């Protein structure tokens, strides 16, 4: 008898659809909390190895700016020593008529 | 001679391209997640709407069934009572 019957059918598919979308829902949380621990670790790692680098670019920072006055103190030093050299050769010139 | 310029230059250049090709890498792969993420879900998405018209189909069948049915007692009770009433005639 159809009745029967149709009930059946509609009972098996209701309990497919039923089973399928809880497990469409479970593979959602599942995957979200999976994507959830790796963006935690991360930025964890993105938070460290940027304080590394950081620590590294104040050090680079100072020694630019230490070779920066080696290069202005060599000049001046550079300077007056070839002014003394000269003022030797225009005297020794000189005093060779 | 210990800590140069040089030294540091380099150290900091290495660290940026390690830094940089990570953060690329990761990214590619966050990119692939969603796409296959948005995938699945369209796929599931598709699947759901022909189980559901498939249901849908049998529930109307089934509610005609119903229908039929209780068609089918009203009728038969009817028949049920004029037959009994001609019947009670005949038992006087």
């Amino acid at each position: 008898q159809t009745g029967k019957k149709l009930m059946a059918k509609c009972r098996m598919l209701i309990q497919e659809n039923q089973e399928l979308g809880r497990q469409l829902s479970q593979g959602r949380i599942a995957q979200l909390e999976a994507e959830l621990a790796l963006q935690k670790k991360y930025s964890e790692e993105l938070k460290s190895s940027q304080d590394e680098l950081n620590d590294f670019i104040i050090q680079l920072d100072e020694e630019v700016e230490g070779m920066q006055s080696t290069i202005l103190v060599l000049q001046q030093q550079l300077k007056e020593t070839r002014q003394q050299l000269a003022q030797y050769q225009q005297l020794e010139h000189h005093h060779h008529h």
